[PDB]
């Protein structure tokens, strides 16, 4: 049957993502981008990503 399966890597650099429980987002450290999770579904699309604020880069170090 047709199902939804998607690899969880940054749509740009293909690197791993960090799960942020509080903002329900998947973050790419190397690109400083946060992808949204909508209806429990990670939106792995460059168009959906938001750039991180510098106040946010602080917690990833
Ligand atoms: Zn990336």
């Amino acid at each position: 049957d047709a199902k939804f399966l998607e690899i969880l890597v940054c749509p740009l650099c293909k690197g791993p993502l960090v799960f942020d429980k509080s903002k329900d987002e998947l973050i790419c450290k190397g690109d400083r981008l946060a992808f949204p999770i909508k209806d429990g579904i990670p939106m792995m699309l460059e168009s959906e990503a938001r750039e991180l604020a510098p106040e946010e880069e602080v917690k990833l170090e």
